[PDB]
């Protein structure tokens, strides 16, 4: 809902894709299960978190987002190149 392909990092990128590259659906960036971790959206006015669309906070390679899984916390998500 902002760039739904992108150049590779998405950097400002909150698309509609949240499935980490490796496993599962992300646990959106709120507060609820498996874990109150941090990139919390009630301390942004900036256009970063959102549901669990990945984002990329740090900007690490791949733009990422917590998993559902109880012990991975975070992984990067396979969001779509534009071609
Ligand atoms: N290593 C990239 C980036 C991945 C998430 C991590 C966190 O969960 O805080 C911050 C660093």
């Amino acid at each position: 809902t902002s760039e739904e392909c992108m150049h590779g990092s998405g950097e400002n990128y909150d698309g509609k894709i949240s499935k980490t590259m490796s496993g599962l659906e992300c646990q959106a960036w709120d507060s609820q299960s498996p874990h109150a971790h941090g990139y919390i959206p009630s301390k942004f006015p900036n256009k970063n978190l959102k549901k669990n669309y990945c984002r990329n906070p740090d900007r690490e390679l791949r733009p990422w987002c917590f998993t559902t899984d109880p012990n991975k916390r975070w992984e990067l998500c396979d969001i779509p190149r534009c071609t």
